[PDB]
């Protein structure tokens, strides 16, 4: 419940809708940290696969300690837009 009230990005409203299923609330503010909602680690992890089912996209748990809020989230998955391939794993 932060005082900052700021206004949303087009990602960040989709972050704040994730942060608010998992959380249970009416609403998420691009400045409410997931913590801040009361959200803990755990629940971060399982954030992020909702996040890839709705988006397609993936935030490694490392970057979220970093990007506690929407605003935050948004702006780390925004880096992937850049040529980088991601760590691949066997078949």
């Amino acid at each position: 419940g932060a005082m900052a009230k700021a206004p949303e990005s087009a990602t960040e409203k989709v972050l704040c809708a994730l942060y608010a299923e998992i959380l249970g609330v009416e609403r998420v503010g691009v400045d409410d940290a997931f913590h801040d909602l009361g959200g803990s680690s755990a629940l971060a992890m399982r954030l992020i696969a909702r996040i890839r089912e709705e988006l397609g996209v993936d935030l490694p748990i490392r970057q979220l300690f970093s990007s506690p809020t929407p605003a935050g989230v948004a702006r780390a998955l925004a880096a992937k837009s850049a040529s980088w391939s991601h760590p691949q794993f066997e078949k």
